[PDB]
C-alpha cells in the first residue's frame, strides 16, 4: 500500500488523512498536534468547522518545532455554500489561508453543489425552514476556483458532494482551466458509492470518503440509526485480523484506492487510526464490507432537498 496518490496536478496526496468536523476548537489543537506527532500529514478542513484557527495553531507549532516541513503536509479546506458567488471566492479563500496561518492550501473544495443566500449565517433559513439559495451555478463558482489556482493560494481545487452529471457539467466546460482533482463524497459500507466511484475514477478524479465510521457524532443521528461500529458482522472481520472495527472501517477505503478522512480528537483513538499500514482485508472481506450497502446516508439536510443543484435525487 502505497502511503500517497497521484493528483492531475502532478502532486501526491496521502491517502490517510484526520478529519475535523465537530472538532471543538477546545480540543483540536492537541489533536492536530497528536496526529502530526504520529504520522498523519494530511489534514482535511472547512470554515464551516468553525475551527480553522486552533488547527492553524498546530500546525504552526510543529514547523516551528521542526518536525515536519511545509511541504511534506498536504492542506484541505473547502469553500462554504454562502460564498458561491464569483466575487466572494478569493476572500472566502483567504480567510481559510489567514485563519490556518498558511500561503496556499494543497486543495481546495466546492464543499457542496450548492450556493446559499450570501450572509452572516452559513444555513439562511426562511420562516418555513427551509434553506434560502443563492442564484450562483456551479460553472460559475467553478471558474472562480481556477483563478486561486493562477493566483498561487492553491495547488489544486475540486469538489465535494457532487454527483456524476454535476462532475460531468464541469469536465464539459467550454474552456475548462483546470479538471477537478478530487471528488470527497460520504463513503463506508453502508453506502459504498460503487457507480460514483467508478465514475470518477474512470475520469481519473481522485476520490476521498468522508464518514467512514459512519459520523456517530452527528448532531441528528437517532438511536435507531444503524452504527458502523458497532456492528458486529464487521467487529467479527475486525477480530480475525486482530484490529478495531474502526482500523476496518479506514483499511477497506483505502484498498479501493481512496483517501480516507477519519475524525478523531480522542489522542488513544488518533493514533489507532493510523496504524492501518500493517495488515490486510482479504478478498473475502472486502467482499462481504461491500454487500454491506444499504444506500443509506448520514450526511443530507433536509432543510437543502429544494434547491436546484441539491445532488442526491440523481442516483448517483
Ligand atoms: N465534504 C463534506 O461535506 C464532509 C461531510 C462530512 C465529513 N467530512 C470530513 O470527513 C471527516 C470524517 O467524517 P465524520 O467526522 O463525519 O465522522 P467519522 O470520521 O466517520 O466518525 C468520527 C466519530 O468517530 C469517533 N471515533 C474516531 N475514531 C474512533 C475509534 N478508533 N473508535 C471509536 N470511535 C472513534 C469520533 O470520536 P472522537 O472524535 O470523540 O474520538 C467521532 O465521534 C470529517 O471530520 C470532515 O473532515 C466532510
Ligand atoms: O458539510 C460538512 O462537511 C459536514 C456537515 N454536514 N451537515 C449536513 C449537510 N448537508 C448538506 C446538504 C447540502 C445540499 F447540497 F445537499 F444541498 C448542502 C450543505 C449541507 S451541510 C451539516 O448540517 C453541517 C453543519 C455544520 C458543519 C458541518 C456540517
Amino acid at each position: 500500500m502505497a502511503s500517497r496518490i497521484l493528483l492531475n496536478n502532478g502532486a501526491k496526496m496521502p491517502i490517510l488523512g484526520l478529519g475535523t468536523w465537530k472538532s471543538p476548537p477546545g480540543q483540536v489543537t492537541e489533536a492536530v498536534k497528536v496526529a502530526i506527532d504520529v504520522g498523519y500529514r494530511h489534514i482535511d478542513c472547512a470554515h464551516v468547522y468553525q475551527n480553522e484557527n486552533e488547527v492553524g495553531v498546530a500546525i504552526q507549532e510543529k514547523l516551528r518545532e521542526q518536525v515536519v516541513k511545509r511541504e511534506e503536509l498536504f492542506i484541505v479546506s473547502k469553500l462554504w455554500c454562502t460564498y458561491h458567488e464569483k466575487g466572494l471566492v478569493k476572500g472566502a479563500c483567504q480567510k481559510t489561508l489567514s485563519d490556518l496561518k498558511l500561503d496556499y492550501l494543497d486543495l481546495y473544495l466546492i464543499h457542496w453543489p450548492v450556493g446559499f443566500k450570501p450572509g452572516k449565517e452559513f444555513f439562511p433559513l426562511d420562516e418555513s425552514g427551509n434553506v434560502v439559495p443563492s442564484d450562483t451555478n456551479i460553472l460559475d463558482t467553478w471558474a472562480a476556483m481556477e483563478e486561486l489556482v493562477d493566483e498561487g493560494l492553491v495547488k489544486a481545487i475540486g469538489i465535494s458532494n457532487f454527483n456524476h452529471l454535476q462532475v460531468e457539467m464541469i469536465l464539459n466546460k467550454p474552456g475548462l482551466k483546470y479538471k477537478p482533482a478530487v471528488n470527497q463524497i460520504e463513503c463506508h459500507p453502508y453506502l459504498t458509492q460503487e457507480k460514483l466511484i467508478q465514475y470518477c475514477q474512470s475520469k481519473g478524479i481522485v476520490v476521498t470518503a468522508y464518514s467512514p465510521l459512519g459520523s456517530p457524532d452527528r448532531p441528528w443521528a437517532k438511536p435507531e440509526d444503524p452504527s458502523l461500529l458497532e456492528d458486529p458482522r464487521i467487529k467479527a472481520i475486525a477480530a480475525k485480523h486482530n484490529k478495531t472495527t474502526a482500523q476496518v472501517l479506514i483499511r477497506f477505503p483505502m484498498q479501493r484506492n481512496l483517501v480516507v478522512i477519519p475524525k478523531s480528537v480522542t489522542p488513544e483513538r488518533i493514533a489507532e487510526n493510523f496504524k492501518v499500514f500493517d495488515f490486510e482485508l482479504s478478498s473475502q472481506d472486502m467482499t462481504t464490507l461491500l454487500s454491506y450497502n444499504r444506500n443509506w446516508r448520514v450526511c443530507a439536510l433536509l432543510s437543502c432537498t429544494s434547491h436546484k443543484d441539491y445532488p442526491f435525487h440523481e442516483e448517483f
